[PDB]
């Protein structure tokens, strides 16, 4: 209850003095330190790639917030050709081109849905399922470290019998707690390795989707050329 | 000088009477009417098609007013690969994919240059030339028609035989200018026939451009698949 509030205040004091430079800072084991850094970079890069991919798939920002451009152009062409006269060669071409443009529009929508269910979703799930969990452990680990240094300062300021005696007992518990949290954090950080391999498989899926999209559109264009 | 004001007054008054329905309106010959309508329709439809084509090629409105999305995504992927370790399989894939994404971006830029100069330019030229010239002559033709109807109104209101004879001469003068302007506009309207044939060749060029873009992109994607 109220005790919770007091503990928070003490933590800030230690943090400030460390930044002030009048206090030193305990360093985590290199292995754990390296693991923490690796996870951070993974989230940073994955976020950027996913966001830009969405912009590429749906160029219209308003549509991304939400008829695709290709089909709209096809609609105008068909209507114009009818007015210009279906028999007239110019009208004939406009009508056929409009139809082909609409077929291309269909292929685009298929690609967007396919990519989202095989690429955007898995990458997003990683941050939602793994990163968020790791974030919680990271915060708790830092909290324990702050308390350890705070007790250390008291032990350094040993000027009385009870001070020395209590400091030793207090530090013993603080050290053990920090060590316990370290083990749990290490385990989760170890899972990141599998995350990379999983993401690799999803990347292959995105590449395949684009190939199919371009192949379908190419054939559609070839047909229009023959008809025209 | 004062003549300018006088001419405006006569035209507006007669027009208002016709609008009110109290005054009758001299109609034009069917041939000229048909030609004028055809030209107007051509410009309206051509304007819409060209504008939508611009949106399709350059989805970004700001860029349309002026790096492409594909190349930017390529940059992110290559950078991430390095951090994740070029040797690492995940890093290798990210780097290769980014490179191909930039190549696709390059082909897009070529299409924009090729298409705009072979499709948008001609459509715009027609609207900037054939239509405008016709509109100017069409406006003067309406002014001449108003002068003719004003002369007819003066003629019917010319109770005095001598005044009516003067109105007959005035009517002949207005009729001659009116007929002359009709012929001038008619000649410009005949030009729209050639515009359609020219526009058809331009449409074929736009189709060819799109086919090349899709073909090149397909090959690029195929190569990336093999390397990965």
């Amino acid at each position: 209850l109220a005790a919770d509030a007091g503990t928070f205040l003490s933590r800030a004091v230690q943090f400030t003095e460390e930044k002030l430079g009048q206090a030193e800072k305990t360093e985590l084991d290199a292995h754990l330190e390296n693991l923490l850094s690796k996870a951070e970079c993974t989230k940073i890069w994955t976020e950027k790639i996913m966001k830009q991919t969405e912009v590429l798939l749906q160029p219209n920002p308003n549509a991304r917030i939400e008829i695709n451009n290709p089909e709209l152009l096809g609609q105008y062409m068909i209507d114009a050709g009818t007015e210009f006269g279906p028999g007239t060669a110019y009208g004939n071409a406009l009508i056929k081109c409009g139809e082909t443009q609409k077929r291309i529009g269909t292929a685009d929508r298929e690609l967007i849905q396919t990519s989202a269910l095989n690429f955007l979703t898995p990458l997003r799930n990683f941050i939602e399922g793994d990163y968020k969990t790791i974030a919680k452990e990271r915060k708790l680990l830092q909290n324990k470290r702050l308390d350890l240094d705070a007790a250390k300062t008291r032990l350094k300021k040993a000027k009385a019998a009870e001070t020395r005696n209590s400091s030793e007992q207090e530090l013993r518990i603080t050290q053990s707690e920090f060590d316990r949290q370290a083990e749990i954090t290490r385990l989760l950080l170890e899972g990141i390795s599998s995350t990379h391999a999983h993401h690799l498989r999803c990347l292959n899926d995105f590449v395949e989707a684009q190939m199919t999209y371009y192949a379908q559109c190419y054939q559609y264009m070839l047909d229009l050329q023959k008809q025209l």
